[PDB]
């Protein structure tokens, strides 16, 4: 057996209130707050790569090699 | 057996109340916050990367090698 | 058996209340705030890499060597 | 048996009140602020790589040899 | 059997409040705050590598031989 | 006065304001006010007598949450010729 | 007089203004005001007797929370004769 | 007089302001005001008499959170002939 | 007079402020204004008896937390004769 | 008068302030006003009697955390002809 990332919870009573709960999280982008006030942005691009935004990325894979969750604002020129 | 990245939690009681509960974050981005006010940018780019954004990036992987989970702003000119 | 990065709690009672809970963080990126205020930036870029934002990673992997989780603002031109 | 970053706790009562928590932390960033204010930046960049942002990068990995976490502002130009 | 970075805590009563708790933290890191106030700042780079940020690793790892956490501001021409 | 212009641009933007009053904004915040989380109570063998003349008796297990913004917020209470 | 102009440019931004005041701004950010969070209470044998005449009394388990802007925030008040 | 000016350049910008109050700004912050957390109590065998006349009186286990602005906080008051 | 200027450049920047004020800012802060927190009781054999004429009495196990901003914050106040 | 200029550069800021008031700033900072941390009590067997007149009586197990801005914090007053 073999076990990666597991939340288990167990709760016995007789009599009463029981409250048993299990959360998971794996991959996760939560609470992302951005603000631009009054703000002056000029650019000028000639066959480059410009980001100015608000970028969020959340990637949960299995058995995946090689692979890339976010490539943000470049420039490849690979021969 | 193997455990990796394991939470548990167990009780027991006969007369009350009894909560249990169990939580597992792995790869998890949480509260990232960006204020600009009154801010100025000038940006003149001939064939570069410019990245003057906000990248928030989460990325879980099992049997995964030679990942990237981010690659921000890059100029790649591999031959 | 093996465990690593394992959190465990466990309660008995028998009248009262009882709160068992169990927390795990692997790979977690919490509470980046970031202020700019009257800021000038003047950027000319002429082929390279400019990075003058926010950059938030978390990256988790199992049998995953070689992985890389962040890679910014880089010029990169192997032969 | 082997154990490695395990935190454990126990607790045992027969009337009145239990609390039982346990918590791990495993390649973690809390708690990044930066504040630029009134602040005057020119960057002039010719093929070459200029970082003066933020950057929070947490990894966790098992079984991974030869990681690299980060790499921020770098020109590699290997043969 | 064998213990590393292990925190175990143990607690038992009959009458009362019993508080057990236990905490870890491998890895981390916690409490960065950097504060530029009417700075002036002039760059100017030729092929070189300059940082003038804020740079938050924290990078964890089992089994792995060679890693590198953080690697900053560097240029590397290697033959 | 004020005066804001901009001549001979390929883009331009002109904006002049006399007065500004900005406002509240909350972005990906959270608030409480006024709140009750997490009470729990046991009780085995209780005895409660209560003789109550001309008054306000607030007993057992109460959980109470109150937000006023213009008035007042009161439990118990036992008073006499309010007027005007 | 309050002036901004931009001439002969390729990209221009000219703004101006007189006066300005700013608010509040909360991005990201949590409050808690008036709060009560994780009360336990165990009690087996309790005997309790009350008598009131003419006031405000507050017995038993009792847990409050109250958030008032403009007002006042009471528990127990036993008063007499408010005017005006 | 306040003057701001840019000529003859490829990127420019000009801003001018009179006058300028900044306000609060809370990013990535935590608050508490009146916060009560974890109270826990254990009675057995617990006896209480209570004789009011005219009068406040708070007993039991009690857990009181408060955030007032533009008001008074009170428990327990007993007064007479509040006037204006 | 304030004035900023900035002639025959390529990128350039030119603000001029007469009057500033700045304000409060928390970036990633916490605060505990009137907090009660970690408050553990044990009473096994009790007894209690109030006799309470016109005033004002808290007993028992009371945890309080207040904060007030324009206002008095009390928890027993036995007053009389409050005006204006 | 305040006067800054840049003529004849590539890149070139230019800022010019008449008066600054800078303000507060609180970057990864806590803060505690008023606090209750870490309070046990146990009691076996407390007798306790209470004859309360005319007056503010605070008695058992009291823990109290206060913050207040413009105006007092109290915990036991018994006062008379409080007047404007
Ligand atoms: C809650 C409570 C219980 C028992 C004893 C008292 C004194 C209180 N407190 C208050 O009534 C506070 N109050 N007073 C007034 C003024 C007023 C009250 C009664 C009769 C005539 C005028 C009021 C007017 C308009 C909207 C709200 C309110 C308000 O909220
Ligand atoms: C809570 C409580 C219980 C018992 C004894 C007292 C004194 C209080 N306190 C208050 O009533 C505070 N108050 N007073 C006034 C003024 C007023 C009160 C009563 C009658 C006429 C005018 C008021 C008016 C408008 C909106 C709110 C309020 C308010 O909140
Ligand atoms: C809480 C309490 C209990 C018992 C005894 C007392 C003195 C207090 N304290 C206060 O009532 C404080 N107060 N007073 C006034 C003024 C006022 C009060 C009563 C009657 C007429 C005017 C008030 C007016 C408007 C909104 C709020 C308030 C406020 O909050
Ligand atoms: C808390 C308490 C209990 C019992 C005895 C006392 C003296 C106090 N303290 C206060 O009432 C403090 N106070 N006073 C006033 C002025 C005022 C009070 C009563 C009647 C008329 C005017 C007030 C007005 C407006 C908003 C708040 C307040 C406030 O908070
Ligand atoms: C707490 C307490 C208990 C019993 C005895 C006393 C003296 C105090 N202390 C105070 O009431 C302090 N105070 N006084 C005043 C002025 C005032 C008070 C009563 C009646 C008329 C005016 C006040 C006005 C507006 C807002 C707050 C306040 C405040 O906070």
């Amino acid at each position: 057996k073999t076990k990666q990332g597991v939340a288990e919870a167990a709760g016995k009573t007789k009599e009463g209130v029981l409250y048993v709960g299990s959360k998971t999280k794996e991959g996760v982008v939560h609470g992302v707050a951005t603000v631009a006030e009054k703000t002056k942005e000029q650019v000028t691009n000639v066959g480059g790569a410009v980001v100015t935004g608000v970028t969020a990325v959340a990637q949960k894979t299995v058995e995946g090699a090689g692979s890339i969750a976010a490539a943000t604002g470049f420039v490849k020129k690979d021969q």
